[PDB]
């Protein structure tokens, strides 16, 4: 937990930093199918969900996809397995 | 790389999994102020930006914050406190 303050030393353009966002496992129901098997850990970055991209996608969309996904849902993760 | 397929239980209900999004460093200009100091790692998860939360926030908002913050910008990273 450490923040960094970066200052600008060029009046030509912005910092030139492109920040993106990905959908991760914020939280799951206790004693559920996700916790019983341990498919994804709280905080793990998801790459794809039910054949749908999980990068730059809207939070509302990701939540809607899981809601509309009545039956079986697929989740893909990038790196990190056991640890 | 590694994906998991979760199925529904024998009962009319949802999975109960809450998926959230976080703003990370997608890509930055080489030989810049961010790379010179190494404030954030490409792909690293950010906790806050210029005092603005970096969880569940919007991609446009995060980009606007950095753009509107002409001069100096603050960033928060999570990966253990180290000097």
């Amino acid at each position: 937990m450490i923040g960094v303050l970066l200052m600008k030393s060029r009046a030509n353009e912005e910092y030139g930093l492109r920040l993106g966002s990905q959908i991760f496992v914020k939280e799951m129901t206790r004693t559920g199918l996700a916790t019983k098997d341990g498919n994804l850990h709280e905080g793990d970055i998801i790459l794809k969900i039910n054949g749908t991209v999980t990068e730059n996608m809207s939070l509302t969309d990701a939540r809607k996809l899981i809601e509309k996904s009545r039956g079986k849902l697929q989740l893909v993760v990038l790196r990190d397995s056991l640890e």
